[PDB]
């Protein structure tokens, strides 16, 4: 079956003052590979995409602040301190040339890293990612009145900071294939106190939808101008029905990037690595093989 452990050994690093866990495994030479995860994930969401990848190259996979094993300050935990973490992150472990294997919220980070630093990224492989969606109408139907209920402050955080029903509800909603019950604890054990739950509530309120919030939008759209234009290379996966992204608007992007190759991984929703990981790690794996690296 579908692996549930996490072997890792954990790894930390001071950034800014706080403490980030990250797995790092593979061989020490080469250019590495960085996996950055999303809500309301961990590295723990790549624990089955890896073990394709440490063959032949290094694998890091931090855990953002706020999440997983990393140190809780008490952030607003908007996007901008995600990405100044993950900038100090990058850099408090040296890294020069990467390349970028990034999901939901970790492919907000990934896209404007890349976009600010292009001549550092020689690769990007991206799933289920954060786009500009012009309508609600484009969310799902079965998802839409509890995500726009996410974006109060009112019954959004009595939902997702209260209750946790991001992590006991919306998760095992975004996978098609059920999770089982040492997989959940996973996902629960780095929110077990409410007043760690923070992220969880302030990521949906960042998601750039029908033009709100008008800053996110505005970054997010120039990330995707640069995407539409950069050789660098490209590899999507998508699954059917999908949540971020639907299956007409995968293949619409796997026609326009440059350099793009698309991997339809089957049955899918957010967490496309809980439903098909044989196949997003092998996948990357053959691309990796493919890339000047
Ligand atoms: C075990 N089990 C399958 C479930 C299933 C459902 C429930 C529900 C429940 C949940 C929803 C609900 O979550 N609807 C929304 C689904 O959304 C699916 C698409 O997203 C997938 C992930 C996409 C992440 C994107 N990242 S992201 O956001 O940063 C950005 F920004 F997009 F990028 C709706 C209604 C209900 C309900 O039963 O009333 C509960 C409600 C309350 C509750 N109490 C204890 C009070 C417990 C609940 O127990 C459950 C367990
Ligand atoms: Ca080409």
């Amino acid at each position: 079956g579908i692996g549930t452990g996490f072997p890792f050994d954990p790894h930390y690093v001071e950034v800014l003052g706080e403490r980030m866990h990250y797995v790092d495994v593979g061989p020490r030479d080469g250019t590495p590979v960085l996996f950055l995860h999303g809500n309301p994930t961990s590295s723990y969401v790549w624990r089955n995409i890896i073990p394709h990848v440490a063959p032949t190259h290094r694998c890091i996979a931090p855990d953002l602040i706020g999440m997983g094993k990393s140190d809780k300050p008490d952030l607003g935990y908007f996007f901008d301190d995600h990405v100044r973490f993950m900038d100090a992150f990058i850099e408090a472990l040296g890294l020069e040339e990467v390349v970028l294997v990034i999901h939901d919220w970790g492919s907000a980070l990934g896209f404007h890293w890349a976009k600010r630093n292009p001549e550092r990224v020689k690769g990007i492989a991206f799933m289920e990612f954060i786009r500009p969606i012009p309508t609600w109408d484009e969310w799902p139907e079965f998802a839409r009145e509890t995500f726009q209920a996410f974006r109060t402050t009112d019954v959004g955080r009595k939902l997702i900071i209260d209750q946790n029903v991001f992590i006991e509800g919306t998760l095992p909603m975004g996978v098609v294939r059920p999770l089982t019950e040492v997989e959940m604890d996973h996902y629960r054990e780095p929110f077990l106190n409410p007043v760690d739950r923070e992220p969880l509530w302030r990521f949906p309120n960042e998601l750039p939808i029908a033009g709100e919030p008008a800053n996110i939008v505005a970054l997010v759209e120039e990330y995707m101008d640069w995407l539409h234009q950069s050789p660098v290379p490209k590899l999507l996966f998508w699954g059917t029905p999908g949540v971020l992204i639907p299956p007409a608007e995968a293949a619409r992007l796997a026609k326009s990037l440059p350099n793009c190759k698309a991997v339809d991984i089957g049955p899918g929703l957010n967490l496309l690595q809980e439903d098909n990981p044989d196949l997003i790690g092998s996948e990357i794996a053959r691309w990796l093989s493919t890339l000047e690296i």
